[PDB]
């Protein structure tokens, strides 16, 4: 099971209910989230994390979090898992409006061991398919009321997504839009590999802002190499040279099948999951 | 505020009920319904069950069970009636349970009807258009997006809300991306035009509206013609009344929309008791 941590710093009993029965982000999914891999004893890109976590809560007109109060909480969180098991660890930041007809916003940090599908996705890769979001490629700007930017306590279709690719034998899924613009899975944002020069769909897409993209773009850079933000589509990724699904969670899954059609390995594999490691570790 | 959960236990509102991992509030991964307590009964109560049951296979929810939820929905409604002889707000959250656990969430809960809901019955809303992002083909052809389920995953339709209400707007009317009349954020769209009354299709992108529903059911028997088609954005100006019919704000009639004020009809009058007498068809 998990382990709870409120903003006061005070550890929650293991099998205390902490959320009333009117609290926002259950009657109406209203709120803003943040995921952290804990990995060697600490929480990956906090900072960067933090600012997302803050720029989702513009969106959402949710009070500006206190980040002092985030970083003590996540401090405390994570030496509670690292002194409980050296396993990797699942941190999530929960961000809720509060309770109904109440002005105090719904805040904790959670930590839960991470899923073994994960680990499977690290290792073997993953088989996607693409569906159709519905939106245009001008749905993040032109229309800045459908908040695409934010990651918000709203879930469900993502979570309704993913059960209709698994019934497909699928392991993900990729979005792309009317127009056949790739956009991002729906919990992962896509990078791809041509020639070396990596490419990811450009964030003024109704797409949210990937921090493990983001970092890793900031490494590769770093190390010479090129990477860019242009419009993808869906022949531009099966003439790639490697797909990734890049998530704080699962670092880097790279797809071997899309839509049926087995896609062929690269050399560049082995080192794009030195890139992503490395990634998530520049903040140290 | 009254709480009542399907084991049945009546708690106190105040004292927390939901475990920091369920995934209602994580996740969002859950469907509700809303119920209206008018004159000791909830309204059409057997219609609401149906299309929880309806949300609940669109999100592959276990099948509910509705002798449980109608003695929470009993139980909770006679509290309130016990109380009080206001009208309440009941409404049923169903959740998909804890993370690694496979019992669901499911609970009753009343609440008063909040005031903005007085004033839109009286005097109506001012709405405006917002494209919904979605094509008017979107729900079959997109049918992994699950549009015809009442879920938990509101922040959208509370954002859009909050959008207009910065606009000085009372109400949304979304409008597809090829320009098709769909609902409104928390309300069914009805036309009226030359005695005809109108809603979309719902094949749309859109819930299902019990009142709605109930209301053609009403309109159809006192010699309304009622029907399902393809609104545009011109129609909505070239009807006789716009109204966002919805559990609980009866009927909203729309008298400001995108800024024109719209004028009022004898059937404005009409529509409002016809709305009065379907949501209590079932009794
Ligand atoms: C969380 C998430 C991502 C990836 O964000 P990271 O900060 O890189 O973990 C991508 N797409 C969606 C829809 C998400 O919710
Ligand atoms: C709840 C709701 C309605 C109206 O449903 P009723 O069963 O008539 O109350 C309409 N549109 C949306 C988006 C809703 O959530």
């Amino acid at each position: 099971n998990a382990m709870v941590v409120t903003l006061d710093g005070e550890i929650l009993q293991p099998g205390m209910p902490l959320l009333h029965a009117d609290d926002l982000a259950a009657v109406r999914g209203d709120g803003v989230f943040e995921t952290l891999l804990v990995r060697d004893g600490r929480a990956c890109l906090v900072e960067a994390h933090l600012q997302r976590l803050t720029q989702s809560a513009r969106l959402m007109d949710l009070p500006e979090p206190d980040l002092p109060r985030w970083r003590r909480a996540v401090e405390v969180a994570t030496q509670r898992w690292v002194a409980s098991t050296a396993d990797e660890g699942a941190l999530r930041l929960i961000y809720s409006r509060g309770r109904e007809g109440g002005s105090a916003p719904t805040a904790y940090v959670m930590v839960s061991p991470v899923p073994a599908r994960v680990i499977g996705a690290r290792r073997d890769g993953v088989s996607a398919i693409t569906l159709d979001r519905g939106l245009p490629a001008d749905g993040g700007d032109a229309m800045p009321w459908l908040i695409a930017s934010a990651k918000t306590l709203s879930y469900a279709v993502n979570m309704a997504v993913l059960r209709h690719a698994a019934r497909q034998g699928a392991g993900d899924v990729i979005f792309v839009s009317t127009d056949g613009y790739v956009l991002e899975g729906p919990r992962s944002t896509v990078v791809i590999a041509t020639d070396p020069c990596l490419l990811t769909p450009p964030p003024w897409y109704p797409i949210l802002r990937g921090t493990t993209q983001q970092a890793l773009f900031e490494v590769a850079r770093a190390k010479g190499y090129d990477c860019d933000y242009r419009a993808l589509r869906v022949a531009d990724l099966f003439d790639s040279q490697g797909i990734w699904l890049v998530s704080s969670m699962t670092l880097a899954a790279r797809v071997h099948t899309l839509d049926g059609r087995r896609l062929p390995r690269t050399p560049i594999a082995e080192v794009f999951a030195e890139l992503v490691d490395a990634a998530i570790v520049s903040d140290r």
